[PDB]
């Protein structure tokens, strides 16, 4: 098991083909999840679920630039339930990231940060219990 917050490195950043791969279990009355993607001090790909906003549960995704936060894509397809474990799969495309939940396909986001091979870091964090972590090349 894995501390959270969790840092994964991504050396020499993120590649199209490039799979990272979440193991791990919601806690009981969550409130929110945020995987990372950071340049720097930039996020390139916020993906953030939250479990209850005004009393409705949404995935927030963003990016930040220079400390501030740009336009959000709301998807209302929420895959995530309060203590239960989940598989979270991130796959770089050539112009967006791929995400699907336990399997099935769940949200695409366009690239906003171009530099790729410079979003260096992974930060996972929020109400989970982390079980694993890790890339590969598919
Ligand atoms: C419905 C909606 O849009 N809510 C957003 C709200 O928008 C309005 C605020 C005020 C007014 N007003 O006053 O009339 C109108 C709209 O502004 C908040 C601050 O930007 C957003 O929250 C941020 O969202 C980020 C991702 O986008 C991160 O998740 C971040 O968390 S963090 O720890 O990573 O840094 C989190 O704070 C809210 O989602």
């Amino acid at each position: 098991p894995l501390i959270v917050p969790y840092n994964l490195p991504l050396p020499g950043g993120v590649v199209p083909r490039m799979l990272i791969t979440i193991l791990g279990t919601v806690k009981p009355n969550a409130n929110r999840i945020a995987l990372d993607f950071q340049r720097g001090n930039d996020v390139a790909f916020h993906f953030n679920p939250r479990f209850n906003e005004n009393n409705r549960r949404v995935i927030v995704c963003n990016t930040k630039l220079d400390n501030n936060w740009g336009r959000e894509e709301r998807q209302s397809v929420f895959p995530f339930e309060s203590g239960k474990p989940f598989k979270i799969q991130v796959l770089v495309e050539p112009d967006h990231f791929k995400v699907a939940v336990n399997d099935a396909h769940l949200l695409q986001y366009n690239h906003r940060v171009k530099k790729l091979n410079e979003i260096s870091k992974l930060g996972i964090s929020g109400d989970i219990d982390l079980t694993s972590a890790s890339y590969t090349m598919i």
